[PDB]
């Protein structure tokens, strides 16, 4: 009974205080130029002390969770939160509540060993140079995370959970002749051990295949198919940040007064909700202990509403809906999403290809890029990008798209039928999107 | 003799391996918009092998330093080397060397406690508001950490050293009309807790009061005072690396055959020293246990050669400089820098910008900014910087500057008094330096 003790304890110098316990086991492993580079076992501890005395706030943080050093950091945090000046905006902790139904944990995760990682890139070089001989992984990593959290505060929440993930990635390059092709990327991420090592190289490989035959691009108007990664990297520095209640609170979102508006195609919906059946991360509540839920923020095109932690959601009225992320170097709450989800269609990405009469596949913005979320607007590189004619790639091309992402998400004719997870960044659960001809410079 | 019997025990997989164990204890504290946000302590230990078999290398990481962990990284090292393929220009490890003699430990900085550190970040928002009231510490950091490493091989090298550093920096921001400054950086480190927080805020703040007054900038020609920030920037990104002797193996180093060639005005000595008396870390031996020395670069404007560690130096044919370190996310070794000094002049900063008729001091480089190591080639927008007339500052600007930091280095005309050690990228130490008729783009 360590914890309760522990609160007790603090609430001899705090008007309230929440303590937050994060564990962690992770696993990595990684090749550079065709060699295993790297095994990796790591492990540990982390306790967090958020206290709050006549509204001044004190965190402070350790790398233990033995009771002694927990004490040590509420004394740290408490002498903190008297050299502090008050926050007025400040209104309290969150409340219990009433959590959706813990999932049953992937235990296999918590104690994989890092030859599983070291065998999988093996088989992934090997592999790779199988389907093509000039191939070389120049790069590539796979990792398991395990993690626990339990999460308390001075009015009687308790949450804990713990869960793992998986995920690999390689960067596949290719010579035929004397063309080298761009570093060529491809990942896959799960809940399990049985990382798709092969679907990555076939992927992989395929794309350099295509990328052996570089055709030039011109200034036209064109059908662009963007895939998960190039969705993930647009939407979360131009379109994501605007549904953050933090920035209605200062007029910073151009979605403020658009709630029942149509800022995208009816094709596009878009929610955020860990029990998503792909989801890395299904946490049944969010850093702070606030319930998850499933928060839809674009119903068939419609602007739905904001996200919100504890904090903002206070200081403007309303209820936190879950969104309340543990930032990883300073120990304080920010809003953010948990796992991204952009609803699927009925077709393959194959059938969609197919009708195409001249158009690109954008799988990446590797390139110069510009973003500005208070009003959407954008400027990046379509690479790598292939050149689709009469229904067929014909090789990689080069262009810069610029443009606004409503704009943009307004010329949305269709989705794919598959998802994928992008663990990266902001975990995002998303298929392909079709948008219609979209105007780019060669 | 814990680790004597490790090694034997590696030495039935391998031919050859090294055991690094690496400690340490951090704490650090930080400021968000006058408020202390956070203080941390943090402490760990972590062992690396390097094992080789029929020139077969395996890495393995663990964190901790108990033996039993250790014996299993070392079998985790083994099988990855029997995975791996055989590196033909691999050669061997380090051999036993004389080492210099060792400093006595800063101990202090051993147990800090971060109650230290946040009584400076007050003291530093009380003196910001009490020299102009509208300067707001918009954020801010200072950190102390104590390392140590033991490094050994199955050759005999043994080699063990401790020691600590601390730094502060804080960014402040001025609003007087309807202008708000850009943030002004300043920051202090050294190898005790007398941080001095008092010249951080009067250099900050003073800075402040010259961007209240911004002054539009034209295309020119003029004469340009680099601060040890800029140049920091500025040649870790764009000169430095041309000194690799691995740039040099793989023909990507505009330095290829020019030892003895001036690269820069005569004006400007350049060396790697880790025991010059301002250095943070005064290390006898480089990640890999090869003994350390003072390396110079450049003497009076001539290029004297090029930096090493073992691999590449043996596939060359020379021998480690001492500059193999540690990678921080791989565990390999990597060529790197200890303390690169730029050697002081004879006048101090003040007398230097009294003779300047028109001319600008750089403070920063913040802003858009692309570099070529390969050639030397930069395009920095200078910002903070600060526009001199008639041996006055004048005000605030934002300009242009692109070109080859070695047509720069033929410009140097002088270096000031005072050497400030740079704790951020390449620790650097280093003076203001005065560029004579630099072209500048408004």
């Amino acid at each position: 009974a360590a914890m309760e003790n522990l609160i007790r304890f603090g609430e001899k110098f705090f008007d309230e205080l929440e303590i937050a316990v994060y564990r962690s086991r992770d696993i990595e492993a990684s090749v550079e130029l065709n060699e295993i580079s790297m095994a990796s076992t790591r492990s540990g501890a982390l306790t967090i002390i958020r206290g709050i005395k006549d509204k001044r706030l004190g965190l402070a943080i350790v790398d233990s969770d033995e009771p002694e050093k927990v004490k040590e950091a509420i004394e740290q945090a408490a002498k903190m939160a008297k050299l502090n000046s008050p926050d007025e905006k400040w209104v309290s902790l969150p409340e219990p509540g009433k959590y959706r139904e813990k999932p049953k944990p992937n235990y296999e995760l918590k104690e994989a060993s890092p030859d599983i990682l070291v065998e999988k890139l093996v088989k992934g070089i090997k592999l790779a140079r199988e389907k093509d001989k000039n191939a070389v992984v120049a790069g590539g990593a796979g990792g398991v995370s395990w993690e626990e959290r339990h999460v308390l505060n001075s009015h009687g929440l308790d949450v804990f959970q713990e869960g793992g993930a998986a995920y690999m990635y390689l960067e596949i390059v290719g010579r035929k002749g004397s063309v080298v092709t761009p570093g060529i990327f491809d990942f896959d991420a799960r809940r399990d051990l049985n990382l798709d090592v092969e679907g990555i190289v076939e992927r992989a490989v395929q794309k350099v295949q295509w990328a052996y035959n570089v055709v030039p691009s011109k200034n036209e108007e064109v059908p662009l198919i963007f895939g998960p990664w190039a969705i993930a990297g647009l939407f979360s520095y131009t379109l994501l940040p605007a549904f953050s209640g933090e920035r209605l609170v200062k007029e910073t979102t151009p979605l403020a007064g658009k709630v029942g508006e149509k800022i995208a195609s009816e094709v596009i919906t878009l929610y955020d909700d860990p029990f998503h059946p792909l989801s890395l991360r299904p946490t049944i509540a969010d850093d702070e202990g606030v319930p998850t839920r499933k928060n839809v923020l674009i119903e068939n095109g419609a602007f739905k509403g904001f996200v919100w932690d504890n904090y903002w959601a206070k200081i403007y009225g309303t209820e936190s809906t879950g969104n309340g992320k543990r930032d990883i170097r300073s120990g304080g709450i920010n809003i953010g999403f948990h796992s991204v989800v952009i609803e699927n269609g009925k077709r393959s990405l194959e059938d969609i290809i197919g009708e195409i009469d001249r158009g690109y596949l954008v799988d990446g913005l590797q390139g110069a890029h510009s973003s500005n979320p208070d009003n959407g607007n954008f400027a990046v590189t379509a690479n790598p990008a292939f050149l689709i004619e009469d229904g067929e790639v014909k090789g990689s091309a080069v262009f810069l798209i610029a443009g606004n992402v409503y704009e943009l998400l307004q010329q949305a004719s269709e989705v794919s039928k598959e998802q994928t997870v992008m663990p990266f960044m902001n975990t995002m659960i998303t298929p392909h999107i079709k948008f219609e001809n979209v105007k780019i410079a060669g």
